[PDB]
């Protein structure tokens, strides 16, 4: 097993860049998704240069900050995606932040954007004026169709979370999604179980329910998008930012 930190372990694809000295995040630089403007939205990915050996454990701690933006014009969310496919395929097919994407792939999403035609968004009651979002494990089948899998393991069994707020006390010690916060993703290869922790909540699934297998090696993609595939343009800042310097990724490469 290795442990790595830093953006140089990833190859960037699509609508992604580096933001130097963000005045609102408290870090000296940050990787920034959803920059620019296109008529069918924005889509971007960072692909880990090594593949992950799924016969061995992994633990990821990813520091992410969500856009402080309406969920009808802001970013679609974060998708932490495992696939035999690659980032260039993701850029034209989608990942796990919508209704369809890269086939036979799966991972965990932090959903920050309301796609009013999507069944998963409707059942999660994402429509509203607040910063309404939700977390979930998602699997794409052999035709690429996305389905929620696993479940939330808090008492609520609910997926809902506020992905940003209007607090003037962001350093009070509590969760404020527009600042940098830990996404923890843990996998125990012996048992097949994958767990995600974010915003004080916890989810769990098996890699079997994600459509993945133990005796394989997968590409790992940190992905985001903004209104991608919806033919609605880009009409607000939807920056989604991750501090890869302060993140850590432990896994067995393959
Ligand atoms: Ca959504």
């Amino acid at each position: 097993p290795i442990t790595i930190q830093g953006k140089e372990h990833f190859e960037g694809y699509g609508s992604v860049d580096i933001q130097k000295k963000p005045t609102d995040l408290g870090v000296s630089e940050v990787t920034r998704f959803n920059v620019g403007n296109e008529s069918n939205g924005l889509i971007g990915a960072l692909q880990l240069k090594n593949k992950i050996d799924f016969s061995k454990d992994f633990n990821f701690k990813v520091r992410v900050a969500n856009n402080h933006q309406s969920n009808t014009t802001g970013a679609d969310g974060w998708g932490f995606l495992f696939s035999k496919g690659n980032a260039e395929e993701y850029l034209t097919n989608g990942g796990i932040l919508g209704d369809k994407g890269l086939v036979n792939s799966g991972g965990f999403k932090i959903d920050t954007g309301y796609i009013y035609t999507s069944s998963m968004d409707k059942t999660e009651k994402q429509a509203g004026q607040g910063y309404r979002g939700y977390g979930a494990f998602v699997k794409n089948d052999s035709s690429g169709n996305s389905q929620m899998v696993g479940e939330n393991i808090d008492k609520s069994k609910t997926n809902f979370l506020n992905y940003a707020d209007n607090s003037t006390n962001t350093s009070d010690g509590k969760f404020h999604g527009q600042r940098l916060n830990d996404v923890i993703l843990t996998y125990v290869a012996s048992t097949g179980k994958m767990r995600a922790e974010y915003a004080g909540k916890t989810w769990e699934t098996s890699i079997t329910d994600l459509g993945l297998s133990k005796n394989q090696a997968y590409n790992f993609l940190i992905t985001s998008s903004q209104r991608w595939g919806l033919n609605q343009g880009i009409n607000a800042n939807g920056w989604m930012r991750t501090d890869l310097k302060g993140s850590e990724f432990t896994f067995t490469p393959e």
